């Protein structure tokens, strides 16, 4: 019943060298409970590499991590990501010819802040060719759209990936 580990951890990058576990740990239980959460660092000077992980009790508490961004830890803005290929725009396929702008808004707006949507149409004859790009203005719209199983819009099983 519990989401997969993999799904529910955060990857913590640009870190204070003296951010500890502890402060880790105290920053990030604002959003939910900690399973786990660690500084790597280095094995024989026990200096900070700089990054680490946190790992919330469910997704939506991740979600409501990144949702407070930007975050401040030991007064360094540090770079959280889900667990990396960093982009703001997905390809979108198996969309036909009757997929429309505002279907694709409706459905992808809940991910992000949509910047760009590109219905994608013929060079020759202006005709649909089935596809589309949308762009966001940040990358965990991407990332939480590509680890779905399954995308339905406007009655299509799309295929979604990453973009460029
Ligand atoms: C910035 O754009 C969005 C960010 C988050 C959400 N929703 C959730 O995080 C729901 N748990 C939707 C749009």
């Amino acid at each position: 019943p519990k989401e997969p580990e993999q799904l529910r951890k955060l990857f913590i990058g640009g870190l204070s060298f003296e951010t500890t576990d502890e402060s880790l740990r105290s920053h990030f239980e604002q959003w939910g409970t900690l399973t786990d959460c660690v500084v790597m660092r280095d094995p024989n000077t026990k200096r900070s590499r700089g990054f680490g992980f946190v790992t919330y009790a469910t997704v939506e508490e991740v979600d409501a991590a990144m949702n407070a961004r930007p975050h401040k830890v030991d007064g360094r803005v540090v770079e959280p990501k889900r667990a990396h290929l960093t982009v703001k725009k997905i390809f979108v396929g198996g969309i036909k010819e009757d997929t429309e702008e505002h279907h694709l808004r409706d459905y992808f707006e809940q991910y992000g802040k949509i910047e760009v949507i590109e219905i994608m149409t013929d060079r020759g004859s202006g005709k649909k060719r089935g596809f589309a790009f949308v762009t966001f203005d940040d990358h965990d719209s991407v990332d939480k759209i590509v680890i779905q199983k399954y995308h339905t819009v406007n009655g299509h099983n799309c295929e979604v990936r990453k973009a460029l």
